[PDB]
């Protein structure tokens, strides 16, 4: 029925049915003074969304988030903040319907509680936390131009894929097939020692909070499955080398955040079509902004316990942008 | 320093240093009337370096576990089970001193009290958790004949591809290089249900778990990545068909187990080495993580089943024991 907590020192709790009155979430371990309101956090719950008016045949509100405590005057106060949406359901207020649910709410409130992890992250880190899909069914992407990627509606980095992508759907849809998708999820600056080890490493509560979303089927950090492949060396003594700051290890070594960017990638199965008609056929792009909630979710947590083990902090001073 | 537990009701807490001068367990939620003793726990603790001897010709017995309380008179008491082992590491050219760390000592307390949920879960439900190497480098493995996985070392299935293991390691070792790994764990006969969603669904713990061994770099449950470029063609009406039972979902269905044997595979990379002595090379280490993997899958299985019991308050009946 749930075990619906995640995060030790930076946790969210989080209740709600979609057929249910609302959905709710209580946040804690947020340091005060960061700024923060709605808008804030549903930059986020839309994005789930892409497209002003790309979808469906006619438009809702949507449904709109309210922080019913935890900031003052536009910023935190360090207490656990709360979190709810009031599912607006046809209902308020012989045949006048019901059934369950139509969620992307399933996701709403991690997504809402993600986007505070997020923006504080940036606010004093600089830490950019941003996903892209590279893969659908039998299409991949290889270039990747950041800005291209909210232009079209699979979150693509590759100007020259999102056609392709967009050909694919568009045949699937009518066939009435759907396919698998891969996305990758990026962390940039984070600072190197975030991570505890054995059992709760970054990476490893990285995994656990990714296959949390639902239909992943595999989680890989750095260079991923490709690994097994590989024959061994970052280092000998020699003359000529390609550098060890290619990423092999994708920002984490040995359970530790390691400075350099964190690279992750999920892999999304195919769905269903249950019974009028959407037909998904990728609702597994949709995710990606999810995805990016969860890392972040993972790395604010990490953060606070790092800084939790601490009386005042070693090197390094290094190029400061809050 | 340490995040040293895991699980939340069947709980593991660890402690010590490889070059320390001991290692430390506290196991929480083992159930009362479980057999158990230290061979038990030996016996899955030695398969992590393979074969008897066949690592230049012979053995000094390896380090020692004993219960150091939740067991009487042969049977779990049902109190925390504590663990212990004494490192007697040899300075050569009163055990003091420590400097010695040893990628291996660090996983004995896993798989230590891994051994007792796998043990638990045979009993209670026949249920068997087997790991076998599927690719060592460039090379693979196709077939998989689980007599065939004990009797050579790389712990793999495919008897055919035995000897290009051999031929790749025994290359490679001359070379100094070491290639990256791919495993393969099953556990058959778990019981459908198991696994708590949103946070703590089944697949999301075994894969944080899996994250735990050194040099995982990935973590994949049922077809896993070549999920990515499958369609789902499914009638969902189960037309005539092939492969309408098949377990592409590897035995979790939206975070909970669905009856199914749980296939999971994770990827451990290439490893690095130091010294200025010469001779020694893994140079594969990933395979003996084997045991490790699967200690884990244990481990996590062991704390749903508990969770999932826990969670259940009008319980099917099964009477098959009395007590004096």
């Amino acid at each position: 029925m749930a075990g619906n907590s995640i995060g030790q020192l930076f946790r969210v709790t989080t209740c709600g049915e979609s057929h249910g009155v609302g959905l709710m979430a209580i946040v804690d371990g947020v340091p005060p003074g960061l700024a923060l309101t709605e808008e804030d956090l549903q930059k986020d719950l839309d994005r789930r969304k892409p497209g002003t008016s790309k979808f469906a045949t006619q438009r809702k509100e949507p449904d709109q988030v309210e922080i019913i405590s935890g900031v003052f005057e536009g910023k935190t106060t360090g207490t656990p903040i709360g979190l709810l949406i009031r599912n607006t359901d046809q209902k308020s207020k012989r045949d006048y319907r019901g059934g369950g649910r139509s969620s992307a709410r399933e996701t709403a409130m991690r997504v809402a509680a993600g986007a505070i992890a997020k923006k504080y992250l940036a606010e004093k880190f600089g830490v950019l936390i941003r996903g892209h899909v590279t893969q659908i069914g039998n299409e991949v992407a290889e270039k990747l131009d950041w800005n291209e990627v909210p232009n079209n509606p699979f979150f693509c980095g590759d100007v020259d894929a999102v056609p392709r992508f967009e050909a694919l759907v568009t045949s699937l849809r009518e066939q009435g097939t759907s396919c698998g998708a891969k996305l990758e999820i990026l962390a940039e600056k984070v600072p190197v020692g975030w991570g505890e080890p054995v059992f709760d490493r970054l990476d490893a509560d990285i995994a656990h909070a990714m296959m949390s979303i639902n239909a992943v089927k595999g989680v890989e950090i750095g260079d991923g499955f490709a690994v097994a492949g590989q024959f061994g060396h970052e280092t000998r003594d020699e003359l000529t080398s390609h550098g060890f700051l290619a990423n092999h290890a994708g920002g984490i070594l040995g359970g530790i955040s390691s400075g350099q960017t964190i690279r992750v990638a999920i892999a999304l199965k195919p769905t269903a079509s249950i019974t009028k008609g959407r037909h998904d056929p990728c609702v597994g792009v949709r995710a990606t902004p999810i995805a990016e909630a969860m890392l972040a979710i993972v790395l604010m947590d990490h953060f606070l316990r790092h800084r939790a083990q601490n009386a005042d902090v070693v090197p390094p001073f290094a190029p400061i942008e809050p």
